[PDB]
């Protein structure tokens, strides 16, 4: 809101995937707060993830 957009972006996603577990979605964000450089890595890693385990 302040600034931060890809940041702030990159959380909003991972929260907001569906197709993850718990485990695998708090794992990303802890990853994102941990490495906040790599938004756009984690951000790829969640979607990724999601994608694959998406049902179809």
């Amino acid at each position: 809101a302040q600034h931060d957009e890809a940041q702030q972006n990159a959380f909003y996603q991972v929260l907001n995937m569906p197709n993850l577990n718990a485990d695998q979605r708090n794992g990303f964000i802890q990853s994102l707060k941990d490495d906040p450089s790599q938004s756009a890595n984690v951000l790829g890693e969640a979607q990724k993830l999601n994608d694959s385990q998406a049902p179809k």
